[PDB]
Formats: structure tokens, sequence, C-alpha cells
């Protein structure tokens, strides 16, 4: 199998750990771990090629120790948090491109299921905000030079497989 290292970064609580666990175990977690700490390698097949994908979780609140030899980056925000999106160019892209200057980035909008959630929309409206729109994610992907923009929901599994398929294709370049 082809072996590739993936590192996932982004604001705390934007769904990184749940995304990794739903992809690798096909089950939304019932217990809380800040970062995946065991069994970090998942299999995936892309265009006939077997690829082993090592999944490196991070705390988004030492962290640069995860960056060496990375083959692809998942840079995440949450669709229920316009603030987590604004931290993409202000915090995460400067850090990732410093330690991983030419590693491909997939920009990922997590928690897609909350875009139409009424509690989410009510909480954001009291701050004069609304959920991130897909056109905003695409614009940000252009801004930071990401290989692609993907939306997903770890809760519903919608788009999860596609995120990692796109990341693997980017890593194989
Ligand atoms: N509604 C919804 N909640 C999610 C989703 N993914 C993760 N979460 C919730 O969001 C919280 C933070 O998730 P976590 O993966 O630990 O975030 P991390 O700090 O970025 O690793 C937790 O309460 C999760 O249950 C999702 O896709 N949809
Ligand atoms: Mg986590």
């Amino acid at each position: 199998a082809i072996r590739k290292k993936l590192v996932i970064v982004g604001d705390g609580a934007c769904g990184k750990t749940c995304l990794l666990i739903v992809f690798s175990k096909d089950q939304f977690p019932e217990v809380y771990v800040p970062t995946v700490f065991e069994n970090c390698v998942a299999d995936i097949e892309v265009d006939g090629k077997q690829v082993e994908l090592a999944l490196w979780d991070t705390a988004g609140q030492l962290r640069p120790l995860s960056y060496p030899d990375t083959d692809v980056i998942l840079m995440c925000f949450s669709i229920d948090s316009p603030d987590s999106l604004e931290n993409i160019p202000e915090k995460w892209t400067p850090e990732v491109k410093h330690f991983c200057p030419n590693v491909p980035i997939i920009l990922v909008g997590n928690k897609k299921d909350l875009r139409n959630d009424e509690h989410t929309r009510r909480e954001l409206a009291k701050m004069k905000q609304e959920p991130v729109k897909p056109e905003e994610g695409r614009d940000m992907a252009n801004r930071i030079g990401a290989f692609g923009y993907m939306e997903c929901s770890a809760k519903t599994k919608d788009g999860v497989r596609e995120v990692f398929e796109m990341a693997t294709r980017a890593a194989l370049q």
C-alpha cells in the first residue's frame, strides 16, 4: 500500500476528532477525547491504488510537533461558526504554511447539518451572524490556495468519505 500522513487542524470544537473517528470507525463517538490517541491508520482505495492514511489529530487551542513529513492537511472550520472561518487566514494558514510550505491543503467545512438547525440560527442571529454559506467556503479556498473545498457532517456522515478521498488524491500528487 501507498503510505501517506494526514494532519487535521482548526479551531477547538470545530469537529476535527469526530470527523477522524467517523471516517476511520464509521461510528460517531460516545466518549470524549481531545485528540485521537490510538489506532490512527485507515485504509482507502483511490483509482485502484491502495493507500494507508495515518490520521494525526491536533489540539487547536507543542502542536507543530505533528507537522514533519505531512503529505496532506485538512484545515477545518465549523459551518455554525463564522469566527472559526475567519481564523483560517488569520491563524491556521500562516501556521500550516510556515511548517508545511508546499503541502496540499483541503479546506473543510464541518457540521454541515447545523446550517439549517434552528437553535444554531437563533444563537448566531443574536450576534447578527448566520451559518457559513458554501460560497464563503469556496472563496476562502481560493484565498488560501487550497486544493479543494469540501463540506461534511460527521453526525450524518454526509460528505465524510468524499473529504478523505479528495485529501488522498491531493497527497498522491
Ligand atoms: N451537530 C454536529 N456536532 C458535531 C459534529 N462533529 C462533531 N460535533 C460536536 O461538536 C463537539 C466538538 O467535536 P470535536 O470533534 O471534539 O471537535 P474538535 O475539538 O475540533 O476535535 C462535540 O460536542 C461533538 O459532538 C457534526 O458533524 N455535527
Ligand atoms: Mg479534538
